[PDB]
């Protein structure tokens, strides 16, 4: 009758990592030269562990792309990994309005498709984003894939999953008025349960400082397993992340997996302070991304780097921990997660698997 879905976890098995190449000089206002050369670098690290593909504008994008890819990777090792697509964007946060696959499960039978969920650049803060929007549907046009429609606007780094039916969120995003002005907390929730399957909906409450998304998740708090969640913990009091972060570390310690045990609490620590043009950038290790064979970590050049990195190293023993400079990358106010989407690996023969 009515079908269910699956929203595997950011850890399970990847067939590929997806990108939106840069352009879009407004997201990083008077320093955007250096940026190309992040997502080359970004690029190069997925296509250690598997396929990357890039969505480009035209085919001079594509041949910029491909020389910085060049610099990382001079003979090409990984070259035939990294496959270009062209599919027009308005910006590079493809975490947001990129591919979300599920699971579609349906008289018995098993499918991989794209939930397409609304884009509106944050709450109207951008625009155009047409074609950011439109990507989920040209993404399930080049691959073959059936795709379906909320109606609902949703960013992918507005939520995490544990892959076992919790999903991880803020009131601050989900629950402003400038995403869905005409739903309600219940309505959200049903939709969430309708669309991604999950069965427990865990509200944290407010963001980061200089964060533009309205409190998005994946700059704070993010499930690194199906019990374990890791929180960005600030620990000077006089910083403006102290009481927000202490509010929701402590709102952790009394949530509870569907067996109404306690989730394990692993804390992160904050990066020192970042600037530019005289404000605060929302820089926060919290925004890594789980690939296959790596994570991939943003750093922002300072002592705290190295211990972000070791801690999640220690909840991903099976993968290489790899720190990426994002002191430029985040002035677009985003960094590794928000410029990535998983593209979860679905086994054909479930009774096998
Ligand atoms: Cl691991
Ligand atoms: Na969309």
């Amino acid at each position: 009758s009515e079908p269910t879905y699956f929203m595997p976890p950011e850890w399970a098995p990847h067939a590929s990592t997806w990108l939106s190449w840069p352009h879009k000089l407004e997201s990083w206002p008077g320093k955007f030269e250096p940026v190309p050369a992040v997502f080359a670098e970004l690029a190069y690290q997925l296509s250690r562990s598997e396929t990357v593909n890039i969505n480009v504008l035209d085919d001079a994008m594509e041949a910029q792309a491909r020389e910085l890819l060049k610099e990382r990777d001079p003979e090409g090792k990984y070259a035939e990994r990294i496959v270009f697509h062209r599919i027009p964007t308005n910006d590079a946060w493809c975490r947001d309005h990129g591919p979300n696959y599920v699971i579609r499960t349906q008289d018995g039978r098993r499918d991989k498709v794209i939930m397409n969920w609304e884009y509106n650049a944050w709450g109207g803060k951008y625009e155009p984003y047409d074609d950011d929007n439109a990507v989920p549907e040209r993404v399930a046009k080049a691959q073959g894939l059936p795709m379906v429609s909320t109606g609902m606007v949703l960013e992918g780094g507005a939520i995490d999953v544990n892959g076992a039916g919790l999903l991880l969120t803020t009131t601050a995003c989900l629950l402003n008025p400038n995403r869905n002005p005409s739903l309600g907390k219940a309505e959200i929730e049903a939709q969430l349960r309708r669309y991604l399957g999950i069965e427990k909906v865990l509200w944290l409450g407010d963001g980061i400082a200089g964060d533009d998304t309205d409190g998005h998740v994946d700059d704070m708090a993010r499930f690194v397993n199906e019990n374990t969640v890791v929180i960005a913990v600030e620990e000077d009091p006089e910083d403006e992340n102290y009481k927000p972060l202490r509010e929701n570390y402590e709102l952790l310690k009394t949530m509870t997996g569907l067996d109404g045990k306690p989730l394990n609490i692993v804390k992160l620590p904050m990066p020192e302070p970042v600037y530019y043009d005289g404000e605060r950038l929302p820089a926060s290790y919290a925004n890594f991304y789980i690939a296959n064979t790596v994570v991939l970590v943003p750093t922002y050049r300072c002592p705290r780097d190295q211990q972000a990195i070791d801690i999640l190293q220690q909840c991903f023993p099976k993968r290489e921990v790899v720190g990426i400079d994002c002191s430029d990358l985040i002035w677009g106010l985003g960094a590794i997660h928000c410029v990535t989407h998983e593209e979860p690996a679905m086994l054909e023969h479930h009774h096998h698997h």
